[PDB]
């Protein structure tokens, strides 16, 4: 409960800003559209926290960033979250720690929400295409 951050105002070169959280984020450069279907793109998410996180094998370190490989069909906005690393400074860098299991899912995302801002812009500059 006790410890107080504060998350970057100024954005790192790369890092596309979401709507409905401007401390939610994605990291440009790890962008993959796959080979054999373009459709399908994979990105990581980046979270600077406003609450430090103590996950570490020291109680006394905390995360400051969270990342989050995600994988979207930008032909039906299927969006899998398939891992996710917490590091000790923002923009998903430095020190890094995560859970033993990964929690995984495929969502089918929904309009006016912080993952369907993320999956307009990348389909539109990555998919490639007009027109769900």
């Amino acid at each position: 409960n006790d410890m107080k951050l504060a998350p970057p105002t100024d954005v790192r070169s790369g890092y596309i800003r979401l709507v409905k959280n401007v401390n939610y984020y994605i990291d440009s450069e790890s962008i993959w559209v796959d080979n054999q279907e373009p459709q399908i793109v994979h990105f990581d998410a980046v979270v600077n926290l406003d609450k430090g996180l103590y996950v570490y094998p020291e109680p006394k370190r905390y995360a400051r960033s969270v990342r989050q490989y995600k994988i979207l069909n930008c032909a039906n906005y299927h969006l899998t979250q398939v891992r996710t690393d917490f590091y000790d400074e923002f923009w998903g860098q430095g020190l890094r720690a995560a859970p033993k299991k990964q929690k995984k899912h495929t969502l089918s995302l929904t309009p006016d929400t912080t993952l369907y801002n993320a999956a307009q812009i990348i389909c539109a500059n990555y998919g490639k295409a007009f027109s769900d």
